[PDB]
């Protein structure tokens, strides 16, 4: 245990402070400090949009935690969720997984425990996850799939340019009909070189219409894809509706939503069968709990976004996390780079395959402040895409 | 071709925080945006200074569309109340643009005027039912056609202020303000309550069926709205005309509430939704549903939304009704516009623009001064939704 506080006695938070760091790229922490002494740190990094989420918490959401009882997790969430007043979105919900992440790290750390036993206790061992294979056509992309193959991945998303397809935000460009000509060839080759044994992922990164993704999903059908993600648009929930209804490739939503509202009809209409929401993304491990419970009413399973623009505290939640809930799918795994590890030192390990995470009571997450101030903030946007016409798309 | 050449941030609080986006471009010509988010207000700018504006350097600010979807699906991570907020104060400084351009005052580039005033509705408010008896009143003494009721409830109750609620005890007292109301005023005039997200749907239901007899404008915001199901009891249950939508920020927020019929008037703002844009998207599904505007509008929303959101009225074919607080003197000195209220309308002038600019060296003189929304907790303590 980091202490208890005794038996009719008080815990105040003294400070919520906003940490900011670029070992790599720019990631911003919270760190909630009480009188007790224990610590708790949270991610509230919203990735092109950064200092948006600092300015929430800075000059509105930490001022109001002083002087509160870190221990009350679900009564601070209710505060910063219901008292904002203009509820969900990205910077509204970065701001509040930030303090939901900080507060489980505290009350784990006052538990004696590692966060995955307060949740309920693990449910496995490893984490299974996915790696990125990358290749700017389907020769180039077919190597790097058996590249992560020979590293023991027993799961790939493959993600090829396509021919005749091309810090501010860098400008993509997007044609579906080449798209569809060329993908399904893809996963034909990676099949025939392969076989069948591996789990493969596509990400459709937003860039189809319904109907376009159902022909997609159809098309993909002989190669027993792990999941098509992000096939569509997904504002409107009923945007799944015909995909579900053309195919049984599996289908994957939600790196970019923000609250169990985004996902529940996805959800209850039975549209999708893995739930990617993050602990950073979704509202802390308070809110993704929901998410997770009420896929599970449908046997919907997660598969928790994990790029590099997630820091590693959010990665130690998202483990714990991993490793207690029933319904886990996949992990989705990029690595950091070394400084970036160096400055959230952390209590996780990837093997052959899998993630694994420690017994080191909180989430296992800390921040080296002395080390974080020698890599100051660099703006840094993510891409946009247009079609050929030049019509804003959805990169 | 013309280009955007800044888009400077400006914040200054004139009895209460307004931020204010103003687009300079290489033709002489700038617009202006609200971009307030009332206890949230640095957030915004953060996102305008720190992301949005740099992008817009260089832009073609003719492209209003287009500027719209970049910054809306650029983001890539959608919607939301900041999000929406700076996208909103974009598009309202690119209109305001278009605007003096063309020579016209806003409202004739949307289609033109469809109405010569804007029924306005005021907040008469009492700690009691005699109290706010008296308020509505007053309000009808000042030629006000429509007022909204709001009583505290006996038994009930900077940083945000804790305020108390009981639903048992409003339930037994709320259908009482508008049975002493219409005893006292008979039925003319248009009367309104905001239910202020307290209520469960079947809560919602029982006070919207005992409010029947008294014949409501509309009863606003009376169960919490995330799940568009929500309102489906109540729309079963009463003919009391349903109102929501001024925390909503994009038509995803309002899209089933509206195709299930499930409400009579939206809410949503110029500033809260995405701009004049995005908000004629919003009314125009509402249209199809007979559903009505109903437009926010509290002080917290600068002159220069309301200038907006006036043009929009005075425009948009299905418009229901104006929310209207005024601003202080003050505020209107830092925001010239041309508008004008008179007899219970608001009417919007004809300078070419939204109407509304920015003296920036009297806004310099008014430093912003932190100011958040209160809380609400039940009488146990429970966190519950002020
Ligand atoms: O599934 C994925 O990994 C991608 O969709 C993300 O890398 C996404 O593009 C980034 O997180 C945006 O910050
Ligand atoms: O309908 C209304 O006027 C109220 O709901 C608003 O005054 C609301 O309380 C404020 O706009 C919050 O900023
Ligand atoms: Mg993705
Ligand atoms: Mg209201
Ligand atoms: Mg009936």
């Amino acid at each position: 245990s980091s202490g208890l506080v005794p038996r009719g006695s008080h815990m105040k938070i003294t400070a919520a402070r906003v940490i900011i760091t670029c070992p790599g790229r720019n990631f911003v922490t919270l760190k909630i400090e009480t009188d007790q002494g224990v610590y708790g740190i949270g991610d509230a990094t919203l990735n092109g949009r950064e200092l948006s989420v600092v300015a929430y918490l800075q000059e509105h959401v930490a001022p109001c935690l002083i002087g509160m009882d870190p221990r009350r997790i679900e009564d601070i969430w209710q505060y910063v969720y219901r008292g904002a007043y203009w509820r969900r979105g990205p910077v509204t919900m970065r701001a509040i997984a930030a303090v939901d992440m900080a507060l489980w790290d505290i009350k784990a750390k006052m538990a004696g425990m590692p966060l995955y036993q307060l949740l309920g206790g693990r449910s496995r061992d490893g984490i299974m996850v996915y790696g990125h294979a990358n290749g700017s056509d389907i020769a180039e992309t077919v190597e790097a799939v058996g590249h992560y193959i020979d590293m023991g991945y027993k799961a790939i998303r493959a993600q090829t340019g396509v021919p005749g397809i091309k810090s501010l935000p860098s400008v993509t460009g997007w044609d579906t009909r080449k798209a569809l000509n060329y993908v399904p060839k893809l996963f034909e080759e990676l099949r025939k070189t392969y076989g069948f044994d591996h789990h493969l992922l596509h990400d459709g990164h937003h860039r189809y219409t319904p109907q376009e993704a159902a022909n997609l999903g159809k098309m993909l059908e002989p190669y027993q894809l792990f999941w098509l993600e992000d096939c569509t648009p997904a504002e409107n929930q009923e945007a799944f509706r015909l995909v579900r209804q053309h195919t049984v490739t599996p289908l994957a939503v939600g790196e970019i939503f923000n609250t169990i509202w985004d996902a529940k009809d996805l959800i209850q209409n039975q549209l999708i069968d893995y739930i990617r929401a993050t602990v950073v993304g979704a509202g802390g491990l308070t809110h993704l709990r929901r998410i997770a419970d009420l896929a599970s009413l449908y046997q919907v399973r997660t598969g928790c976004h994990g790029p590099t623009d997630l820091s590693p505290v959010t990665m130690g939640c998202a483990l714990h996390f991993d490793t207690w809930v029933p319904n886990f799918g996949i992990q989705e795994y990029m690595r950091h780079t070394e400084e970036t590890d160096a400055v959230f030192p952390h209590d996780y390990w990837f093997e052959k395959g899998e993630l694994f995470v420690g017994e080191t009571p909180g989430h296992g997450v800390d921040i080296d402040e002395e080390l974080a101030a020698k890599y100051p903030y660099k703006p840094a946007y993510l891409p946009v895409a247009r079609l050929e016409d030049g019509t804003m798309w959805n990169w």
